[PDB]
């Protein structure tokens, strides 16, 4: 079963890019929303290991010191088909009508056992929610965790980085400028890199797929001191308007950033969209 698993090095995603399979359906009661909005979160990887982002255990994320409801609320049909793992693909921050799906502690939906048959389920999302504007200290320091060894190079930037902007958001800005003026590729035959993987990419090849360029940018931000992690799912999807639904196929596997920051808590960040806007605003098969 091609799917999304609870790892993934540099590359795994891009061959998913490379598979039509099927993923999920979605009938909105409204309009649906512009595509750039259409972020499904699937699950967080907060471990890194120096090759592979990793999922880590959760507790549970339906409480209010876990976040606030703001802003319009997004409702929503998915019929999933089997993943044979245990997340329920939505726009953060969702709630379900699933008994037996929690909101977790990094804001993914955890079901109990594995999705192995088709799967409807009823979705509310607030894409405006505030998340976790006083964070956990575990979380936190989870979310700073780095190999002392290997990527040398990126961690000098972060120093530079950090020593440059004092705000989280202005050095999360300045990274995100880096990837907008260096000549970054987006492609789903990325080159091989070595044992210092982000270094490689971000100062040898600049030539990646989304987990490239999401953890690259996520362990910037943790080596700056910023409390980050990678985001994994889909992105987009295509329009049925002969039954008025989204496909999701796995081509639209997706990985992208969430840091943190006192008061605001969470925010996402996509640098995949400094490199290869089309891609966010006309799909991957329109793009590549
Ligand atoms: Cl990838």
């Amino acid at each position: 079963v091609t799917g999304l698993s609870e790892s993934m090095a540099p590359g795994d995603i891009a061959e998913l890019g490379r598979s039509a399979e099927l993923a999920f359906r979605v009938r909105f009661e409204g309009a649906l929303p512009p595509r750039e909005q259409l972020y499904w979160r699937a699950l967080t990887m907060e471990r890194f290991d120096g090759r592979r982002w990793a999922q880590a255990p959760q507790w549970s994320g339906e409480d209010a010191l876990h976040w606030q409801k703001r802003g319009p609320e997004l409702r929503y049909d998915v019929i999933m088909q089997p993943s044979s793992q245990p997340w329920l693909f939505a726009l953060d921050v969702a709630q379900t009508d699933q008994t037996d799906t929690r909101l977790m502690s990094d804001f993914h939906l955890q079901r109990r056992q594995p999705v192995e048959q088709r799967l409807f389920y009823r979705v509310s999302s607030w894409p405006q929610a505030l998340r976790e504007s006083s964070i956990d200290p575990r979380t936190r320091w989870r979310n700073l965790q780095l190999p002392m060894h290997g990527n040398p190079r990126a961690r000098a930037l972060a120093d530079e980085l950090r020593q440059a902007h004092a705000q989280p958001q202005a050095l999360v800005a300045a990274l995100l400028q880096r990837f907008n003026h260096e000549p970054f590729a987006y492609t789903l035959k990325p080159p091989a890199t070595g044992a210092d993987g982000v270094d490689d990419f971000l100062f040898d090849t600049r030539s990646g797929f989304c987990a490239h360029y999401a953890g690259a940018m996520a362990f910037v931000l943790r080596a700056a001191g910023i409390p980050a992690r990678v985001v994994a799912g889909y992105q987009g999807g295509e329009l049925n308007p002969a039954g008025n639904y989204l496909l999701v196929h796995q081509f639209d596997a997706h990985a992208w950033v969430e840091y943190w920051q006192p008061e605001q808590g969470w925010l996402s960040v996509d640098p995949t969209y400094q490199v290869a806007p089309e891609r966010i605003e006309q799909g991957l098969e329109q793009a590549l």
